[PDB]
């Protein structure tokens, strides 16, 4: 029994492209990723995801849709990361570079898997198929998966 | 905010009655409650719910569904309890007293609220109406609620 900390992850997925951000600092720096961060006290998970999307990308959205949940365990870290994954296709401003992230659009035949977290290669295809998923990944460091589970679900 | 630990709570709800257990030893001793406990590593939440029901009541479950999620914060404790609440749909066997619980059936107009956790007075009416819910309760000790939120949701 480990304790878990709540995080969000937001993918702006349109019919032919996806918006990712190059992490400029901190956890997972140097990798393309969705936008997100810790959930704060008092806000719902979905509202935390909307807040992190605005802080990191400048984008505001009226609604998000939860598509997945991924639990991350790191060797030597007692706390799990419980990451709630959201999507939207509907935005209405322009992405802005922040201190944390440089946003960039990618065509859906040019997903930069080699420059993303290794677990993304497993669950991102499900997200692109509009399937919902639950995942778990145990990492040694930032590069090496020691154990993982991935399952499609009808409800997250 | 605080990290959380993962728990289940299972209610055997039939059209005419509900099964509760009197806690005999540890946390929440002296109060009627559903059956449940900590979710174990690598175990799905729903599998943890089925396991705890069998251990504490002797009943085996052929079908159950998630009806709610309640987060508990106890003043002075470092972490939250994240409690996933389930109702059974099909059971077999007879309830049996265990070292931790004494099971007893209650008519649905005789819910023993005064001998249950104080938060049950808020969310249990939603469970009885077959409404899905999200709750949060901040406790000072075991008797006093300082703050809470409770909402009906379409999906848990
Ligand atoms: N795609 C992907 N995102 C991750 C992984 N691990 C992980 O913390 N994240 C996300 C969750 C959060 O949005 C973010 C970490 O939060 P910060 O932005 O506060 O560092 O990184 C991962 O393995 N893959
Ligand atoms: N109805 C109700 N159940 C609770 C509350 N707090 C709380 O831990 N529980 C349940 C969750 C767990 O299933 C159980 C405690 O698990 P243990 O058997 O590990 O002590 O008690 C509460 O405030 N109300
Ligand atoms: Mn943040
Ligand atoms: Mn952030
Ligand atoms: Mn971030
Ligand atoms: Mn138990
Ligand atoms: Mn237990
Ligand atoms: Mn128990």
């Amino acid at each position: 029994m480990k304790a878990s900390r709540l995080y969000t992850l937001v993918l702006v997925l349109q019919p032919q492209r996806v918006l990712l951000g190059m992490k400029k600092r901190g956890f997972g720096a140097g990798r393309w990723n969705g936008f997100g961060g810790k959930v704060q006290e008092g806000e719902t998970i979905e509202d935390g995801a909307r807040r992190e999307l605005q802080e990191e990308s400048g984008l505001t959205v009226d609604a998000l849709h939860k598509v997945g949940q991924i639990v991350f365990e790191f060797v030597g870290e007692p706390e799990l990361m419980d990451v709630h994954v959201f999507c939207t296709d509907s935005i209405q401003g322009t992405p802005v570079e922040s201190d944390e992230m440089r946003p960039c659009w990618f065509q859906l035949d040019q997903i930069p898997f080699k420059d993303m977290w290794p677990d993304d290669s497993y669950w991102f295809p499900l997200l692109l198929q509009k399937k919902k998923f639950h995942g778990y990944f145990k990492f040694q460091g930032q590069d090496t998966i020691l154990d993982y589970t991935l399952r499609e679900v009808d409800t997250v």
